[PDB]
């Protein structure tokens, strides 16, 4: 469906100051982010991975496509959103008790093919994304 380049760069720069609900109070409800979070925890569900009984593999690539119109007004950088967001979803898996393999890395990216006030969140287990 697309092809990613081969990137090994797992960004990281020591963000203390992670942002996650902000982008809802920012936006004081005008659009509700946090539904991201919302349906975003619902897909890691959805894709967790049956593994040994102690703890279910959860997924730790997530891509996040939204409408061009909602990405624009979200903001053109998918780092800053990403970094609150992964860290987020890895508290998550955490608290839930699952594991993964790789770095917990969550993609806000664009599609024309989807529609303004729209936002999909697909989360799998990909081992093919070289996070280092």
């Amino acid at each position: 469906m697309g092809s990613q380049k081969r990137l090994v760069q797992r960004v990281e720069r020591k963000l203390e100051q992670t942002v996650g609900d902000a982008f809802a109070r920012i936006f004081g409800g005008s659009i509700v982010p946090q539904e991201v979070e919302a349906l975003l925890r619902r897909e890691a569900a959805d894709g967790i991975q049956s593994l040994q009984g102690n703890r279910l593999l959860a997924p730790n690539e997530y891509i996040i496509t939204l409408g061009v119109h909602d990405f624009e007004k979200l903001g053109a950088d998918p780092e800053l959103k990403s970094t609150g967001f992964a860290r987020d979803l890895a508290d998550y898996i955490q608290e839930q008790g699952w594991q993964t393999y790789g770095d917990v890395v969550v993609r806000f990216e664009q599609s024309s093919n989807l529609h303004t006030g729209q936002f999909r969140a697909r989360g799998t287990v990909n081992p093919d994304v070289e996070t280092h």
